[PDB]
């Protein structure tokens, strides 16, 4: 197709009038005392929400260029969210402010390269600097108070994965399920979970949470690339007959044999989805084969001479459930015999011995962890449906950030810790002036979270922010309130993972675009 | 359909508005401080980049003699990244600077011809320079170097590729893999390689590196031009079967054949591919025998009176890879008997003593170097998948890098190689006044490549290319660390096969628009 | 007002617009095959002329800027007529190929000042091949013959030119009147020339040579700058009632004195015209004196305490024909007593021999020669009053063409003599390319004169310019008769002082015009 | 002092190192240094010639070494006779400076309307 092209200042305006509306639409949400979005639904009334993700994936624009300012911003905010479980709204806020200052700076006649440079440099510095500020989360005490925080000050969610953590560990895997009355469960179980997502964001059925959902799932373990359906026409009319959902794990899937999976699955006539097997080369045949043991199935390797037409479904593995999001896949209470899966760890452990290499005995024991370790699931009970369901969500929520807490620990919240950071590097310098403006630029876009939080409150927000750099550590402006303090003392805080995370994006995308002389895209019509 | 046609001026303003387009947008990209492009894809976030050959392949324009211009200039520069694996850019940006000042001089009523003559007077003067400027690239040693630099600074990536040379030779066939861990490894194989590209582009599978490969393909061997799928049916529908790709190698696939293979690869029904027989005549049909001992199949020739229809999956040979771009196909890991290949091998050396004249004696030399000396596969080891990918790339990368040094040896880079060669013939002269003219528009065009790289750090292309031209050798400017001395001393260098290339295309198509008088197109509507 | 500013090359291309409408139109009346021009008048039928000059002054367009184009060289081709009396078509079109082709040189990127010191080089040498060239024109025989040539070859305008010549010398002040019968007559008189014209070209009461002619005119002659009418009242009053014409020789006329007298003169209730007094300073007070006696007037000077409202007709001298150009000022048959002129020329050589300086006797010297030389008179007899008043314009048209030859030669015409010097510099260079180019833009310049009067007479421009390259000297194409041979001898040929002075006052503007970088003019408003 | 236009380049050169009370005027500052380089340029661009190239090598040097534009030579800019008086070059520079600064300083202007 016939593109248009767009040079200079010309694109980098088109891409910052994009990033605004984006940023504009997400950014009304920040704070306690943050405002609705209506998003609109052609089947019903519509979404009120304060949910900073909800609004910024429905935001796409009819400008190409202006669109393609917006989706770069996105593609990387989001990323903030997928590492740390919260920050999209943050690194979209911080985005808005590096591009506008920085392209300033680049009309102003500044190479693009050193204000990158001088970004680039400045976040490096508060980074270390949001390292030192950060008070660790280590006994089982502070899980809970983080737990609680994270949960809208509810002390019976801390206690909850308090006691998941102490039983599994810190690095322990932690699911969270429906309860089935009013008390809540907790139970460990044989499972795993590797660092493959979904191969199609089309498998999606919980669209909350963004992730694949699975039912007492057959699994299939195949040790190739699957590219036609052709082959796997047996093994899904068998699936159909017995009426369970289906999770392939290959070595990927791609082409036809994808696209024909995600036509069906929204069809509804199969629901079935497909990921990656975890890792690459002998060390990914090997793990096909712990989850094969684990789940109690068989890995169909056309290496020693098996077909995928001859695959039944006494050869699928199974689980009680399975889920995947867009990096990781869970799979829960396998259906593996204790005296097969007892017998494969005592197999890696022996050859744990025989290792000769230290990089070839930690691998080994990585899998060991897994299939040892097992998996942690937190039943979340209540009095009504309604509640319940309401309650796993803030769990989940919870879970995650305590376990970014345990990571990296806690920083002032409120976008407090950013503004503290940003105090301590006036003296940052470059290798030349236009590298300095870079700096000067990003230190003033650390501002940009708690002054928006201000500004929705009704405040003014450079009153705050210059009563906020007046005092040291963990001090600042309570937005709920209205009162200063101890920010971590008044229980409001972030995990040190997400405000790093969200500023490190921000950076990342804001620097690229800054760097930006040309876009192509397609013709208006 | 009615035809636009435009003449003259007219007709040469509108291509050097396209290929401005795709200059200007491709040469952004040049240099160590070289900008971001943003392409766009309707199916996601879009992507950012600074490869001017990803930039390239986007372009195409509305207005359909702009557009002429542009798909022309593609066209040429296009080969220069296929002869020496880099210099589609700087191809680019000569073009543009040859056509422009060409056509200055045409409209100052020139004549077109002696100034293309004049061009071409400076491009051969100027590539004999390059020759007496170039440093030569033969020990050991210096293959390592030239692959550590070609692999931005890894020294890891120099000594395997050394390894590589030191086992199959410097005229050895090289592959590269995906490793099967950490470790490499380096191993040489049962294959061969032929001068003969894919029959369509829609075949490409692996659009990085513009080829495309195919897993354990089965091959089939055709001694006849295929123009009908009626006779590939019953071959077709074995394949399928068997759930493996096929490659076809036949005197010529056309017509209605070619046609429904481009459609049903790109769908995905099977994946297959298409390359023409190497050789021509007499030595065609041995050459095919060639292959087919290799492989383990039979040639299924008509002239002894085989047909295409009774070919069952017995008679295709098999290999474990074959890789395909626009020149060459490799097959790598024949699966034929090493009884089988000494035979073949042992006949042709009887042939060889019975050959009465030294042409016969030097083609049936070459063959059984192709049988005899095999193919060695580089498998690339990482941590992780993401690191063995990326370090599969610049080793592949690096690769032909340094295939490109051995062949004709290494230059200044930076665009310092040319702009040196260019002050050296300030006294070339030609037949007339005209052709002066055309000599000082390609001297003044050998500058742009460096000014560009300049222009995109940021200063000033007139003083550093000033300075440039004062000194002598390979001294020149080092635009990543702004200071001046020997270039390939800092590690600053391209392939003088790369250099020559470029340029030697660029006023290829320069010269040939600079002589048009006349351009026809379908109408708008 | 409000200004309309243009730049660069947007300025440069109206300038030639507006020089292409006037050489265009100019340029068709050249050569003997010339074509006609027709000229609106509102008051009658229009003019058909194939005079260029007639045409040259129509001359005014719409557009601003063309029209300074137009007006620039107008005014400068207008002064090679006052010199010589011929080729103010021959330096439009000699202007316009220069600007053409030096605004090509300047757009393809040579330096406009360079250019300019190019073609200036080549006039200055081909003004010496011209020399070199020419045919001196000094015994009475060839006097005559130019003269006859120049009448439309009339033998009795030759013998007529020569006779006068004989009796007032080479250097002598020739007029020509009207006849008062059959025969001619010729008689020198009391009078005087020298190099003051018209202060208004409003004067002009004979615009078809330009002139002003004053019958039986009364002379004012005033020792001060006159810039207020008042003072002049009394003596206008008493000019009208005697119902004669004034000439007003003063230091200088101007501001509201000289606006007045234009506006009386076009209304014609008193005609009158003014020029400045011959000199400056002590040698003008002298020249005003020498006037006086001769025209038997009083010199009005307000040193020794006289008014100008005191002047009487007694004080005015008088004469029998005034006639006024641009340059010049005649003063024709002085009513000075013999006795008054004489004591006054004794009083001069007087002076001479009390002269210490050798500068002091020449300026004497020059004075004498003016008093005591006189004027011829030539009146031009016809059988007819339409036949005489034709006859008298080729006398005057055929005194001042040899008059010109007098002076500096004859060369050939036709536009050989500057096609014939253009090829004797093909080696001629400059300083630098820039120039060179400038040169040969002046070479290539010289043909335009030959080509276009062959291209009137519809032959091939090309091949005769090529014919007579070809030759040597004075040979050349005698447009009239197509033949060739010495041009000179056919009798085809043109003053050395006519093509010399067109060719200088072309490149004079052209090279003005070439190096203008902004025009400022009043708004379309 | 050194005419062409190298008077102002030449102190322009020497003030690299000036300073304010804030980051600001030191942009100020090096505005003005920047802006003493036109003429120079101006007169370099006029000519023909890379006004960066010959602003660069005047840099070069000190005193009243330049480039005399007509003959395209460098050399002692005095000795060569291309000079202006410093009452001009100091003229022209505070003047230029004065409606500069009156200019950047301007937030709101009145004029009659168009009709
Ligand atoms: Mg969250
Ligand atoms: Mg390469
Ligand atoms: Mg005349």
């Amino acid at each position: 197709a016939a593109k248009d092209v767009k040079f200079g200042n010309d694109a980098r305006v088109k891409m910052l009038r994009g990033v605004n509306v984006l940023a504009d639409a997400v950014k009304v949400t920040l704070g306690p005392k943050g405002r609705n979005v209506v998003l609109d639904k052609s089947f019903g009334a519509p979404t009120i929400t304060k949910d900073g993700v909800s609004v910024a994936r429905e935001i796409e624009l009819e400008d190409k260029f202006e669109n393609m300012g917006a989706q770069m911003v996105k593609e990387v905010a989001s990323k903030a969210n997928d590492a740390a479980g919260d920050g999209t709204t943050t690194a979209t806020v911080l985005a808005q402010a590096i591009i506008t200052e920085g392209l300033k700076a680049v009309a102003a006649g500044m190479n693009p390269m050193d204000l990158k440079r001088g970004i680039d440099k400045a976040v490096t510095a508060a980074v270390e600097e949001l390292k030192a500020l950060s008070v660790p989360c280590s006994d089982s005490k502070a899980i809970a108070q983080v737990g609680t925080i994270s949960a809208n000050s509810d002390e019976t969610v801390g206690k909850l994965i308090a006691e998941a953590m102490d039983k599994v560990g810190k690095e322990g895997v932690i699911t969270v399920e429906d309860g089935t009355g009013l008390q809540d469960e907790l139970d460990v179980v044989e499972g795993m979970q590797f660092d493959r997502g979904y191969l199609s964001p089309y498998f999606i059925n919980k669209p909350e949470t963004g992730a694949v959902e699975l039912e007492s799932p057959f699994i299939l373990l195949a040790d190739k690339k699957i590219s036609n359906i052709r082959e796997m026409l047996p093994v899904l009319e068998a699936v159909a007959k017995a009426g369970k959902p289906l999770l392939i794990i290959a070595e990927d899937v791609e082409g036809e044999a994808l696209a024909t999976l995600v036509v069906n699955t929204m069809r509804g006539i199969v629901k079935v989805a497909a990921v990656k097997a975890p890792g690459f080369g002998d060390r990914r045949k090997a793990m096909l084969q712990d989850i094969a043991t684990l789940t109690g199935g068989t890995v169909i390797s056309e290496e020693i001479g098996m077909e995928l037409e001859k695959a039944t479904l006494e050869d699928l593995g199974q689980a009680k459930r399975v889920v995947i999001n867009k990096d990781t896949t869970t799979i829960i209470d396998g259906v593996g015999e204790e005296a097969a899966i007892q017998g494969r760890v005592a197999q890696i452990r022996q050859q744990i011995e025989e290792a000769t290499s230290d990089y070839d005995r930690e691998k080994l024991q990585e899998r060991v962890a897994k299939l040892a370790g097992g998996v942690a699931v937190i039943k979340v009970g209540a009095a009504t449906e309604v509640e319940m369901k309401e309650k796993k969500a803030r769990v989940e929520d919870a879970l995650h950030a305590t376990r970014a807490a345990v990571e990296e620990g806690v920083v002032a919240g409120g976008g407090v810790a950013l503004i503290r950071v940003a105090s301590k590097l006036a003296d940052l310098r470059g290798q030349n002036e236009d590298q300095n403006v870079g700096i000067k630029v990003a230190l003033r876009a650390m501002e940009a979270p708690l002054r928006q939080i201000v500004l929705n409150c009704g405040e003014e927000p450079s009153v705050v922010a210059n009563t906020v750099k007046g005092g040291d550590g963990n001090y600042g402006y309570n937005a709920a309130t209205e009162e200063y303090g101890n920010m971590i003392d008044m229980g409001i805080l972030d995990p040190t993972k997400v405000t790093r995370s969200a500023l490190q994006y921000a950076a990342s995308v804001a620097g690229l675009m800054i760097t930006t002389e040309c876009m192509v895209t397609d013709l208006p019509k």
